[PDB]
């Protein structure tokens, strides 16, 4: 149920299990998430549980970061979405690149609810 900050945060930026990880997957979640009306020109998402991601919140696995963002300790599997070309209209063609990355994120009350979207523009 998507009620809360943290809740929108992994519709956003959490799936847990990609399918596969290549163009078509980007295509299609970007879709399934809402996020292609318009078209988000970039947008990551972050594998595995959620546990490590909330846990960046925390000294568990995150540590201060710029003014007041966190950075996780490990590494996320992580698959970035680029819009492909300009147009902020469907049909919404992406590429996808696969990382293994630390992610910066937003917290309030201890749960994620931003994502530093800016770190994944490149490769
Ligand atoms: O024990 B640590 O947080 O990896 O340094």
């Amino acid at each position: 149920q998507d009620n809360s900050r943290y809740t929108h945060f992994l519709t956003q930026h959490y799936d847990a299990k990609p399918q596969g990880r290549d163009d078509r997957y980007c295509e299609s979640i970007m879709r399934r998430r809402g996020l292609t009306s318009p078209c988000k020109d970039i947008n990551t998402f972050i594998h595995g549980n959620k546990r490590s991601i909330k846990a960046i919140c925390e000294n568990k696995n995150g540590n201060p970061h710029r003014e007041n963002l966190r950075i996780s300790k490990s590494s996320f599997q992580v698959t970035t979405c680029k819009l492909h070309g300009g147009s902020p209209w469907p049909p919404c063609q992406y590429r996808a690149t696969a990382g293994f990355r630390n992610v910066v994120v937003a917290c309030e009350n201890g749960l994620p609810v931003r994502l530093d979207q800016s770190i994944f523009r490149r490769p």
